[PDB]
């Protein structure tokens, strides 16, 4: 589809058999979500913005579905005030910017 | 043009009469710029992002060039990481997302 910007470009998402809203962000070099559960083994790390620094765990090789477009790689999971589909996810669904 | 991500969305703009690099990040409703002076009138607002809030001097009205393409609208100048042109000036120059 085609997504204008005169609002937030939300999006339903599906990652570990749940649904969740989150943010198409060309910005966001990596996908952050909203403290969840999820299992197996994690990395720390640290990702910067306006603002300063969090704390998050990162997984790797996570299936998520976006728009019916399926995906599958690295999720960070966060204290983050919003859901934010990255770059590393955005490429494999065919995502542009256009103008 | 038509713009993939595998890389960081950045471009030229023009503000001020100076050219700068700057990230198109659809996860921004404002634009922030990296310290600097402008012309003009400003005013003391707060912005937040992941990592919590700064301080910054929102400048109203501003020309400002996007990848050849005209924007007139707010700009707020600040301690953020690094450029990022929002969603305020993103519609301006008809920018969509597509996939
Ligand atoms: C360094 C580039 C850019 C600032 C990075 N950010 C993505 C960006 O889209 C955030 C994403 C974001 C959206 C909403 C809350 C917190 C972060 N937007 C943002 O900070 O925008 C601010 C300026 O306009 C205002 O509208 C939104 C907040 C204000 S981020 O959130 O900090 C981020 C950093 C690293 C990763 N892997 C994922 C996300």
């Amino acid at each position: 589809p085609q997504i204008t910007l005169w609002k937030r470009p939300l999006v339903t998402i599906k990652i570990g058999g749940q649904l969740k809203e989150a943010l198409l962000d060309t910005g966001a070099d990596d996908t952050v979500l909203e403290e969840m559960n999820l299992p197996g083994r994690w990395k720390p790390k640290m990702i910067g913005g306006i603002g300063g620094f969090i704390k998050v765990r990162q997984y790797d090789q996570i299936l998520i579905e976006i728009c019916g477009h399926k995906a599958i790689g690295t999720v960070l999971v966060g204290p983050t005030p919003v859901n934010v589909i990255g770059r590393n996810l955005l490429t494999q669904i065919g995502c542009t910017l256009n103008f």
